[PDB]
């Protein structure tokens, strides 16, 4: 739930539970947002293509909407604009509180090991974001003690 991915099992808006085991092998962009977020102008079309493109690679995007707009209003966004990425509703805000963000919007980059790497706040620089996501590819192990057995 927090950074370095402590034990978490969170059911998304579809009712299915995502957990630590799912992060192992996939790189994940978890952004904390809300339907009425000004950052959606940048993030939304950006994330549509991002989650669609890297879907067939090994990358996944998880959009976490916290209690600013109603939970259904979040679903309105996901249903209407056909969001190809999984969205959650941080009702208790504990998952967002675990990461320690508080300021929104914010895109968090999760490595393939579970380290929880990068935190973009406000406007995520697309150029360095894509190159950094590519760096997430390039980063083969992310330190396995030079003898990967996990």
């Amino acid at each position: 739930d927090s950074k370095t991915a402590p034990a978490f099992s969170l059911p998304d808006l579809h009712g299915k539970t995502v957990s630590n085991a799912d992060l192992q092998g996939k790189v994940t962009l978890i952004n904390f947002w809300f339907p009425s977020c000004p950052g959606c102008v940048s993030e939304m079309p950006k994330i549509i293509k991002t989650a669609n493109d890297y879907k067939n690679k090994n990358f996944q995007v998880l959009a976490v909407a916290q209690p600013i707009d109603p939970i259904e209003s979040v679903r309105q966004y996901v249903k209407d604009y056909g969001l190809p990425f999984t969205v959650m509703y941080d009702a208790d805000k504990a998952v967002g509180q675990a990461f320690g963000t508080q300021v929104y919007p914010t895109s968090v980059l999760i490595g393939k090991k579970g380290e929880i790497l990068k935190t973009y706040v406000g406007e995520p620089d697309f150029g360095k974001l894509y190159q950094e996501i590519d760096t997430a590819w390039r980063n083969s192990d992310a330190e396995g003690h030079h003898h990967h057995h996990h």
